[PDB]
């Protein structure tokens, strides 16, 4: 049964800062890496597409353009590492990771964002 | 007595990733700003000098403007966590992390860098 | 602002001499040698490890034994002072040292080392 | 008769620190992965279950996710010992170890946790 | 994987009848009864010990005594059938059934239980 | 007579597993960490130094910081356990434990580490 | 904190003399004997077990049994100063000194054998 | 009801191999050396008298000079092992395991050897 689970399914980060969220999926023997298929969202906002060879930024969000990557040597070992780089207020919130090798699954994640009161001041308004 | 450590004091990082490298300090009840100094560099270039409350950029080597922060949400918890944005080739090396916090002591971190032939090729070149 | 201060950024000493190398702190009044601590390195090789009162030798390289030593009421100047006696050819490269008074500093100090054919074959 | 044995059947652990609680069951010679089956529960939320050869998480509770260990080296020394790292008061309660090993048996542990009057306002809290 | 499965998670009886709870596991062709266990208790109350053949009867507890059974003409069939005599309400809670033939692996079945007055003021007092 | 035994004087461990290796001391009711030290090492080279309530980490021996731990958990059992993460050929040898909890006593256990050509070869030539 | 130092480090004797060998504790007030517990071995082979005041010599090895001494007076002073008559050439090697005080510490001390001709031709066969 | 009972009654080993025969014996909880006795025989030929503490080879046939080991490792596990190094065909035939522990008992177990030509040609000659 193939299963996609999280180490945490809930992150604490700090404004500015970066991020690595991690989704696992069974990876035995060597990785053929043309039937994976890994899709990571936040509330309907397209992040990461990796379908065949490489990503595709056909539907990444305007939101996450140049501060998405998805760790592509941690495949292998099992793990869909997501980083977003320098963490705003509209970055807290669920993200899902789906991941298709052989079966398909799907995981939850929450993020929380602590932010000082400036940032939180200019995303007020 | 008073030890910095590691739980890694090896990290394995792919080129053009994000970078998290930390040292433990030993901190009890609740954590003095006042009396902590975080310093981390690599190969005697400065990275971050944490003092007082703040980062002091004074001396910070051309090769970290912007791109390296101290987390200090997690001083409280006594952890110094150098986080390196965007890893390059010239990133690869020796770092050190010297932590003052009512005693001093420093630990050494080394950072590997794995890359595809392409940006292998454009550091090898320049 | 506590910053260590270096008087000579490189020490030139021919071999089997005495070399002494020296970084300098700012003591104002008198001296809390409770607060004080003062590491000599040398390329990832600790040389002294001056901890509250005296030295400690728990973590010393096998290069310094007996060799090298830290002049202690030195530090009412301020001197935080290495002298390596009877000086290798190995002992040539970059030294450090670490000061924490208050605040905390280190300095890089270059020594190179000249010898004669004799001593060369390593 | 296959028997478990537990040396402690109540533990009186600190708020925060770690605890590791045991459960004794024979072996004979060299241990046999392949027929060893151990499961460890608390109040019907499962913490442990280690079957052929390594732990099975999709099972494990949310509460005791990263929390808690097998500690497969003493597993050979007739040892099914599960380490709880930073106990919370939500982790006192009623521990079963349950060990197949040809035999079959199960034990109950108690655990007490005593916490200040800080953290027991923040479990009370919640 | 050997799993227990659980036909009824719930079972409703009443006070004086008589009840039948089931916990089914994987039997093809031939049972071997010397590789069989199976545990039936209650909330810490033993009620069966079945080991490598026949139940062990210093293990019951005392409120089970003569009035509980194990169908071991129904293990052939993939089943540990427990069977409770003249249900009191003392009987009503959860049960769980542990089972060993190669795996191993337990379920819970809660019960709950109807009295008339006179049966729950007997309880009561 | 204040005894240390050791239920296993000999160890046969995997190249690349973790090994807990168990000395036994007696501990009637309540532990008492301020009268407890524990002394781990092997051939002459440190390994954990336990004084008081902690590790002393500048004992240490370089090749076992990130990899030896002792199990503070099971002390209140009577157990000082060492455990090696990532077993190396280097830590096949004579591993002493010493003990000072009242009256004094040390024991001895000998690891041998069995290894695959690769690592083998590794540690004939380096 | 407790700690057990050596002047000598490293011996250096003759076959055939006597041998002093000190390890020092720190001993403040007048000694309370109690509380000593002083362990001389070399190489697996107990020398002195000095405990509760006296020395313990039932498990002392056979190539000790009165050649080895602790000198009681030196106690006093901080000094556990282990002494060997008639030194021959299996006593070089590593002494190790255990000494409980309060605290606990141990230490080693190397003693080299300076030996003629005939005493290592009889050693050699 | 005292009872010596053995895993095997027969073994068939080879020639310069090691072998190990057992003899369980119930050891309740904790065992009392001073209350044991162990003979182990082969055909009346004395192999291993365990009194008391530990083995007293005087009766020691002349035949197992250096040969016979007890595991006493194993006595306060109810087992009484008897380990036979470089096995030789002079081993071939009934050993006997003698205990006494509250009760006493003996049993009988046969011990086959093969052997290639020439060691049995050896065996034949002389
Ligand atoms: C030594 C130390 C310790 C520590 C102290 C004792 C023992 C072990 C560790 C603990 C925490 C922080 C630091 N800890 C500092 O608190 C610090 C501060 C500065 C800035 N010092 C200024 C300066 O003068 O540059 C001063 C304000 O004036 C450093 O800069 C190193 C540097 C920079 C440029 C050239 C050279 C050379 N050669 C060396 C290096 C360091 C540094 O490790
Ligand atoms: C664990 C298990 C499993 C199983 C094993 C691993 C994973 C999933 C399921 C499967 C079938 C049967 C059993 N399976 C047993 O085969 C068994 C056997 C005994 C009897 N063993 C005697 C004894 O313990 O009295 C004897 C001393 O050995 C039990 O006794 C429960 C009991 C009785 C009294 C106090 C306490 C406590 N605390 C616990 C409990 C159990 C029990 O679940
Ligand atoms: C450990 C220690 C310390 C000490 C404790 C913690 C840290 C640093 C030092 C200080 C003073 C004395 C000792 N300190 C002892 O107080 C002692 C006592 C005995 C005798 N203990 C009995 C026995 O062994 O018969 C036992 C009660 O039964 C020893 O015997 C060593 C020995 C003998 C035979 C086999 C093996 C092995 N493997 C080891 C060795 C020692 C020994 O260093
Ligand atoms: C071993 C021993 C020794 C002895 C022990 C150690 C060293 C040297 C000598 C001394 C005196 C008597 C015995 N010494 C026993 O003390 C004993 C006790 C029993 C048990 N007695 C039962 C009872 O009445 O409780 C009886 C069954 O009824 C035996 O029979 C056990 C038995 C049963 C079935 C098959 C075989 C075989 N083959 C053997 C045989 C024996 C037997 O030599």
């Amino acid at each position: 049964a193939f299963t996609v689970t999280v180490p945490k399914d809930l992150y604490v980060v700090e404004y500015g800062s970066n991020m690595t969220i991690e989704c696992k999926f069974p990876v035995e023997k060597q990785l053929d890496l043309a039937a994976l298929i890994v899709y990571w969202e936040m509330e309907d906002k397209n992040i990461i597409q990796f379908v065949h060879g490489e990503e595709d930024l056909k539907v990444q969000h305007s939101s996450y353009r140049q501060r998405a990557r998805l760790l592509k040597d941690q495949l292998s070992l099992g793990n869909a590492a997501l980083q977003i780089t320098d963490v705003k207020l509209q970055d807290a919130g669920v993200y899902r990771c789906m991941i298709s090798y052989g079966g398909a699954d799907y995981k939850r994640i929450t993020v929380k964002v602590n932010a000082p009161y400036a940032a939180a001041l200019e995303h007020h308004h």
